[PDB]
């Protein structure tokens, strides 16, 4: 029956190559060695925007995580309506998973873009430093520093754009979403996405020991940080004197 | 198969440390909520008077929540004596003892309160008890939703249909995490956790052959103990700036010190 368990491997990384620009692998590469800007003081970021093209001063920088977020989602959705039953679903569940789910994928393909020194932004054009991301105004300068705590664990892992292509799978695939109407076929497509990837990480990496069991922990780690940030998005509801603008501007980032 | 063996007998291992430690456990448990006996049969309290007349074996809001960590204690007590017969725990570092039990008793009592629980109510005072679902909401504010995160979680969790055996290992896995704040030594404790998931595995693929992925549904139930625990002490910082007169556990207080 592994058969199919290949097969579903290799069809989940093929749509993830599709879906998603920049992969772990190409990311690696810009990380190491052809090299992008570098913002690291204020001087550097105002220096970044005239040769960089952004598409939007402590406030700019989190505007533009959200214009990243959005276009992320999309990249989420279309994978996910390519996985195999997902579509076939109620459309309240394949919402309600969406809903639910992106925030966990988009700290894990984070993750991918992340080191102990930084990010990559502007699709790997860019590369914003791990210190100024503690130099900003409060809360800016410590609602990073979790998810980069996060990134030197998960990352420690080492897996690759195979490997990630399943588990973004589980992730949407996850029952336990509150409001769903029909959460039997939700498990059946998550029990097969679990059985690709425990086969999938043993054919790739057979001297890591219990892979499958380290890599669902982290899960319980990136809900922590997904709830965490998730409460920390309403104090820049309340806080900052600057965080409402054009109308139509904030309906675009719900 | 060789390798299988050394894993079973680990598994039996911790099994005969796990009834050792615990006095009641899930089998006996199961045995008691289902009224299959005509002497493990509970009291059951529902109300105020079932509590009044219920006294003979255990404000009436601080007086239940009192009770509710007196009982943490002795659990407290029975996951560290558990806890040294896990393989290698003692070896380590002592500082490093003290937090894999600092961040994980919580997540075991949860885990096994569940085992007295059902969807109707708790078993207390040793099996002795059952204190209903409603009338534990039915309690003043902030206590009136002080359990029902834990009730949630057990009916969830209570599906596995994991018996002690399997429970065992699984309360070793939790203890023996390198994800906890404060390691020293990192490796050596996630070389003992590596020990356990392989006999946790093979455990639930015998003892649970027809149930697939059982192996994986288990391990997603620690990111629900996580959010029980946050939860909980997002709930007690605020008892303890209304009733300034409530006080806490060495035990406890310790615990709960910059979690
Ligand atoms: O004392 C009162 O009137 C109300 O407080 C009570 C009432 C009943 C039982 C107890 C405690 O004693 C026990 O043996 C026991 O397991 C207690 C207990 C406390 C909280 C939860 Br949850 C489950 C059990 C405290």
């Amino acid at each position: 029956e592994s058969a199919d368990l290949r097969a579903l491997a290799k069809h989940l990384y093929d749509s993830y190559i599709k879906s998603f620009p920049l992969t772990k692998a190409k990311a690696r590469a810009i990380l190491t060695g052809k090299s992008p800007f570098v913002i690291y003081d204020m001087n550097s970021l105002m220096m970044g925007e005239d040769k960089i093209k952004f598409k939007h001063v402590a406030i700019r920088i989190f505007q533009g995580c959200q214009f990243r977020s959005v276009e992320a989602v999309q990249e989420i959705t279309e994978y996910a309506k390519s996985i195999p039953g997902f579509v076939n679903l109620d459309l309240n569940d394949q919402v309600t998973l969406l809903k639910y789910g992106v925030h966990e994928i988009i700290y894990t393909m984070l993750a991918s873009l992340m080191n102990k020194d930084g990010v990559l932004i502007s699709e790997g054009q860019g590369f914003m430093t791990r210190e100024f991301l503690k130099s900003l105004r409060k809360p800016f300068g410590d609602f990073m520093e979790p998810k980069f705590e996060f990134a030197v664990k998960f990352n420690a892992l080492e897996l690759d754009d195979s490997d990630l292509a399943i588990f973004i799978a589980v992730i949407i695939l996850s029952g336990d979403r509150p409001g769903l109407l029909n959460v039997k076929p939700i498990e059946d497509i998550q029990d097969n996405l679990l059985q690709a990837l425990e086969l999938q990480l043993k054919l790739n990496h057979p001297e890591s020991s219990q892979l499958f069991a380290k890599l669902l922990q982290k899960m319980t780690d990136l809900r922590q940080i997904v709830t965490e940030h998730v409460q920390l998005l309403q104090v820049i509801k309340k806080t900052e004197t600057d965080m409402s603008l054009h109308p139509l501007l904030q309906e675009i980032y719900k």
